[PDB]
């Protein structure tokens, strides 16, 4: 299934990304590299032990750091020698810090995606592969409480769909997929109300926070592995209530000129 | 330079107003009778504005040199504008760059600039804070609606602007502030943004595809787009998204992307 495959996962020390890393290994992935800010060291020790015939590599790196990411990917390629799968999950919610939100959520995805390509492409010696970028349902349909976060999520979609063009695919053999999950119980929502732009919308946060138990990080991760098996270039998937929904995206309809 | 009455007695701010589209927006606002016009740009273009001031001697034309990426700078700039003008009715956020080789700059300017400007203006416009309400128009692009594979980073920022702006137009906010939020999405337009275009794309092997954009530059001008923008302002419809192509304005009827009709797979 994913046996013999080499994978990289940003945000792979926690939440959804952690479950992606775990499940990839449990699905028989040869090698798994984790790029994250947080150490979670005790957790990775036991993970190595549970997969003694599989490589588990952790690099502490901020995905916002372009050169850092570039360097990190270099280190991975020395060890791995090839990359088949990239899952870019890293992201934060903090609408009070615009610059950080933009650079992490949108720049991180881009930095990681672009840094991986030379080690994956059929041109430059690779065998091709797949990149899955973490967007959100709110990137598809704006959610008024969280405009800055949402903007970064919409950007990820546009970015990822672009790279899936036939022009690139024929040359690189790399596929590009976006996933858009709904509310999911993770540390991203810790102190959520403290981090929203408009304090007078604190009484509307229930709209998100009451739905967190409707799917888990593990559930979302299972849907992601499902998305990987489909291996369909340019696809966009919604992940809601533990299920995967393929989107057929149609261009916007235009009214008569005013 | 006949002065009309369309925007008579109104105070306006325009980011990116020293050149291209934004310049024409500034010019046309003044020609449409705007009381006061503040320009936020990296460049001052005094020679153009000295003459413009002279042609509009009863109208204020203020230029402040500021990078829209700079949060505090923009905040400070807005304070200065509010002290001078005394109130803000209209904001047109046009500032933006194309340079996909500089990801961080693209993100912070094109997306962060829109956000910084939009958020910095709200306290001076809102009814809940002594303002009279007003309108913000944010500059996206058609590529923000339908991705254009040559320019993924630029396009990402354009898509973001749409999502950001549509959020702020929620009835929840409007009732309190009386501020409206509108997005415009123009097609290709002959401007300095396309100078040295092909050297600024990410993937050099797509240089033979740039014609797809560069051959459409002649279908509408910076002045044409600006006229459509003033047209959008007159419509004054909260939450609206407009496409600007071949010198014409097209209102989009946006339907949600995620619906229950999809089957699980
Ligand atoms: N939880 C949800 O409701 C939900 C829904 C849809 C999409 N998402 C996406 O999932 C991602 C968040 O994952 P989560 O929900 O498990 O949250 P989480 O906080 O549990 O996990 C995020 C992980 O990313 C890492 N990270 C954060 N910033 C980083 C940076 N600059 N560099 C490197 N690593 C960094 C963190 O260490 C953390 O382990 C975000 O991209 C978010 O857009 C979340
Ligand atoms: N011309 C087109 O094809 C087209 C189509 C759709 C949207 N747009 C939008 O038009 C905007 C401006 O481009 P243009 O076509 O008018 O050409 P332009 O480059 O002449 O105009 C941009 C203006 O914004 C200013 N500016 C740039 N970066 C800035 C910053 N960080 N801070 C302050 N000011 C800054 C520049 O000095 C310039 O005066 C872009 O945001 C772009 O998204 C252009
Ligand atoms: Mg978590
Ligand atoms: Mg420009």
């Amino acid at each position: 299934s994913f046996r013999g495959k080499n994978a990289v996962v940003t945000g792979g020390a926690g939440g959804i990304g952690l479950q992606v890393s775990k499940q990839l290994l449990a699905a028989g992935a040869a090698k798994v590299a984790i790029i994250d800010l947080q150490d979670n060291l005790e957790e990775f020790v036991k993970l190595r032990a549970a997969h003694p015939t599989q490589s588990v590599m952790i690099i502490k790196m901020d995905v916002a750091n372009k050169k850092g990411v570039e360097a990190t990917y270099e280190e991975i390629a020395k060890t791995f020698g090839n990359i088949d799968i990239v899952v870019n999950v890293a992201g934060i919610f903090n609408d009070k810090d615009v610059q950080r939100t933009l650079l992490v959520n949108l720049g991180g995805i881009i930095n990681s995606t672009l840094s991986a390509l030379p080690y994956m492409g059929k041109d430059n010696g690779g065998k091709g592969g797949i990149v899955v970028n973490m967007s959100s349902v709110v990137g598809l349909d704006p959610m008024f409480i969280i405009p800055v976060y949402g903007a970064t999520k919409a950007g990820i979609i546009n970015f990822t769909r672009c790279l899936a063009n036939e022009k690139y695919y024929q040359r690189s053999g790399i596929k590009f997929v976006t996933v858009c999950p709904g509310a999911t119980m993770t540390d991203m929502f810790t102190n959520f109300t403290e981090k929203i732009i408009f304090p007078e919308t604190s009484d509307e946060t229930y709209r998100i926070l009451d739905r967190l138990n409707k799917q888990s990080a593990a559930d979302v991760s299972r849907c992601i592995l499902n998305v990987l098996e489909k291996d369909k270039n340019g696809a966009v998937y919604v992940i809601e209530g533990k299920r995967v929904y393929p989107l057929e995206i149609k261009p916007q309809w235009t009214g008569k000129e005013q």
